């Protein structure tokens, strides 16, 4: 299942065995709540003034990450909202949602949307008010809460709450939206992840109807191989401080096979791991040639120019990986690995080393205690000469950030042909 | 209204037609809740123990962004809190808020604050408890909720909720605070934005009074012209990879005319757009000469030194603008623009191009789907030779970040006079 | 108590007088809720269907910062969760929590955990349901709220709410967990800070038991001296623009004495100040030699290589410190300090200056108004020649980021021996 390789020569590790789930698109749906135009008994009198005020307010209401592009997260959802402001467009919805709650309406600008009437307060208030109290206070409370979410979030919320869309409604919404059966089961078995990648956009109150758009994720890439790249500073370990040179692979992040290429997510926080399934958003990704994976096995390969940064700053630190820990120990720092019940079992030397989570519960670098992940899986240590040893410190470029193996090699050549 | 120009020569676009609303200052107000010192009937017995415990806990309680300065967001509000800890200062408030709820108190350190008694539980509990239940459970619930917000936020909350300050109270607070009529209407028509720029600071419980300060935004700059600058990487498109050079304008962000100068907001996320009104915070801004706008029309102009970064990293991406999309297509990437109902309508060539939101619903760069904003407005394409063609790649500085047109020109000159 | 020194020569200031409180480790505890397997009267009928649905969903559910390492924040807590999925492990807990609510269970993998039964709905529903309503609706509400938190957060919450763990339970939990009496009082007097550094991890529903792990902070470093370093750009102030050179100390952040070394926190936002106590997390820290403090008194000292960045970008800004304000005024910018009731009292000249919070309420740099902190304490102005005057602009490296005094001196020497 989940496996991990560590590369001694580049101070990096790769975790594989993951399956993709990439948000590639959005499904937009119009959620409606029907309202009443009103203008043990006392229990409703105070719950009815709660109502009037909610409507009152609802109306008053209306390393490599820098290489990423810039999207507009809710542009699709807002595009649907602008349509519902057209005249007769709200009444078209109101009409279709007459004898049923779930209906697909064709909107006037060539947009077919799944519309859902999730609460019928109009039918409730006009039939009952003008046991019963129990239903009012509960249906009303949902209205108050949807209102609260929208007012402290300026009409745009995420993750989409159970108030905006109940588990019942969401699951049904998922089942009725037209996607593959794989997508349907994936979404159904991960509704909280779905909720976190969703948007709720307050749209309109007009003609006794409250409407908001829910923007749900389309996962157009499913079950392709994914892998995470961890990198840590690789430094020489000479005696005199300040005489050392350092190199870090800057291409750390999530990598997923996708449509003949590889999706790269430089900010691994924009991805959510569930056992062995990785949920990412393609908005936070670059599209690279699959040759990028060649940088793990051979960082000097002629097909892809592996990206690195350089410095003279040899501080110690650790990177906790999926199945172990990379340790970059430099200078006078104390770095150890421990077992929970027996204590220190490995003291690290200067340089960059690695330990697996088998038998190890924590790692210590200086004054920093890291707990390691205790997921089961196999680790492989790939011995190799640390590539930083291949450079003369006297002509090593000591502050490169957006750089690569070739860019450094050219800078060096310019400095050598020089002498 | 909203208009947009794209500049082919610098791979950038400018959206104009916006009106400012800058938070320049803070208004601090002391909000008080009066408490009781106590020590169908059973409904109050359990709601009264809710009360005692809330009081219990309330007492237990007490690119260019790096160029920004560093403020202390609630320094003004906390400065008022320290005054209420002085002896007799709480009783001064308690005294003025006797026969009315809304009063301006002069605090002992030369601070005139609008004070508001938003809930009188002391008068309620001592007159009623020592129909009725309905009022208790509702007034009490507000107390419990204010308490919850403060305990999970360590006494400082934002956005300021409806519990801290009701729509009623906030609107009235806005109307009574002494600012211009323009500010009053601006704040009143945008109370949720106001709420998001506000702070609630738990201050004190002493002498049967709960006091917290609400820190509200002063908008001292209103209705001046604003514009957003979008930039994207400009790269040469030579055949052999790694032989290319790239240049990005780094001065992207919001720009607002302000007091003879221009306020620049390098992190466009610190600004909130409402139709054509832009809410920014001057804490997240630099003050530049208005000559900075010369960089859009002529990036080689002699009055301002336009800021850029350089690299050799030609990855594709898109920037979704206000009225269209900038596309930076490089290497073997597939980049398209589509209409919702007809599909691909433009395939982009290598280099940096632009498409408007008229007729276009989405843009695709590699595996990344961007929806474009569907706001109405006019786009203008300004043809020009891409300036990256004006540089010899053999003497081009390939990793500059905090740089400019002149700094690069000097670095080149140093490399040319050399040879 | 709190004191501050400003260094004119390096445009930096140091705030001392603080006491540490570092999260060094985690305490994990298993919190259990016992459930019923069921399948004025009507009040319970609707509150009982609330129950069934909550269980339904609960089951469906299951500058220098770049130098930091990367941890896994809840690796310890999740490691305990995996144990409770073993067979008989839930029943071991269920067994010990029979005749009492608070018990220490030895888990099968050599982990002794404090286990807490915080709500007994099983005993309630099976004894009462199969005055009374008041208790049900209140105990049930807690269940619904724990459920809501977990569903919109995918089973991991922070800060840990009063629903996950009441003030009562938390205080008792703190008292029973085996730490020093200093830690116990520190945690007890700061429970909201404790809550913010805590994690709640949804673990399991099996055999009529709901279990989640609460991950609480261990403060292994307490009451050591702490100090905050503020830095601001130091630039020459020549007439012609673009002819100036700039230098910024990049080592700003929190510094705490710790186990013979100094813990450095480059992102001062990962630290929370309470009067004179500083709460930090060692995960967001580097371990440095105590010699790093030598950079404040003598930035040219031979024991530690003080870190700086260089540029040609002389923009004005201010840094609000603990007891005053650093002002970096350059070019044509208007920079002032004011008193609340008398207005402008100091106009700053070009260069980097400082003002204390005694008599000063605000500082203005360009269009940016900063309020200063009004904490009492002594400020000391240490006069010195600004070190940027010691460099020839013609051989000054104008874009260094990850650099230091020596690295710049070497780059200069390479440029001088050259000529
Ligand atoms: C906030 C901030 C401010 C200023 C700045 O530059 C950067 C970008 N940047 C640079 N600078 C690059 C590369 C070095 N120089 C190349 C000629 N020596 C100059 C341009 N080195 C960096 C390292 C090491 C880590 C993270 C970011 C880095 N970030």
């Amino acid at each position: 299942n989940i496996t991990e390789e560590f590369y001694q020569s580049t101070c990096s590790a790769v975790s594989k065995g993951y399956l993709s789930a990439l948000r590639t698109g959005w499904y937009t749906s119009v959620i409606t709540i029907e309202l009443s135009n009103i203008k043990k008994v006392k229990l409703i009198k105070q719950e009815l003034d709660k109502y009037k005020n909610a409507v009152t307010e609802l109306q008053l209401l209306m390393f490599l990450g820098f290489l990423l592009g810039v999207g507009s997260a809710i542009a699709s959802g807002v595009a649907v909202c602008k349509v519902l402001h057209l005249e007769g467009e709200v009444n078209k919805i109101k009409s279709a949602l007459l004898s049923t709650n779930k209906a697909v309406v064709s909107l006037s600008n060539g947009v077919s949307v799944l519309t859902f009437k999730v609460l019928d307060l109009k039918n409730y208030i006009d039939k009952q008010l003008l046991e019963t109290v129990i239903e009012f206070q509960q249906k009303n409370n949902r209205l108050l809460e949807i209102t609260r979410e929208f007012s402290v979030n300026a009409g745009v919320t995420t993750p989409v709450s159970t108030y905006m869309l109940t588990n019942s409604e969401l699951l049904s919404l998922i089942n009725d939206m037209p996607i593959t059966n794989d997508q349907k089961k994936l979404m159904s078995n991960n509704v909280q992840i779905v909720r976190q990648q969703s948007y709720s956009i307050m749209c309109i109150i007009k003609e006794e109807v409250l409407a908001y758009v829910v923007q749900l994720p389309l996962y157009g890439v499913i079950d392709t191989p994914c892998w995470k790249l961890h990198t840590s500073p690789l430094c020489t370990t000479n005696t005199k401080e300040g005489s050392n040179i350092c190199l870090t692979r800057t291409d750390r992040g999530w990598y997923c096979d996708n449509a003949g290429s590889v999706s790269f997510f430089p900010q691994a926080e924009t991805c959510k791991v569930q056992s062995n399934r990785v949920f990412c958003d393609t908005m936070n990704s670059l599209t690279l040639p699959s040759e990028v994976n060649l940088c793990n096995v051979d960082i000097f390969n002629p097909k892809y120019d592996c990206k690195i940064m350089t410095s003279k700053t040899d501080v110690s630190s650790s990177v906790i990986t999926s199945l172990g820990a990379i340790v970059s120990c430099y200078g006078k720092t104390k770095c150890t690995a421990s077992n929970k019940n027996r204590g220190i079992i490995k003291t690290f030397s200067n340089g960059c080393d690695y330990v697996s989570n088998k038998g190890v519960d924590t790692v210590s670098v200086g004054n920093t205690l890291y707990y390691v992940n205790k997921q089961e899986g196999k680790s492989l240590y790939v011995k190799g000469e640390p590539i930083i040893n291949f450079y003369d410190p006297l002509v090593f470029p000591s502050d490169e950030f957006d750089a690569s193996i070739s860019q450094v090699n050219e800078k060096i050549n310019q400095s050598l042909a020089f002498i």
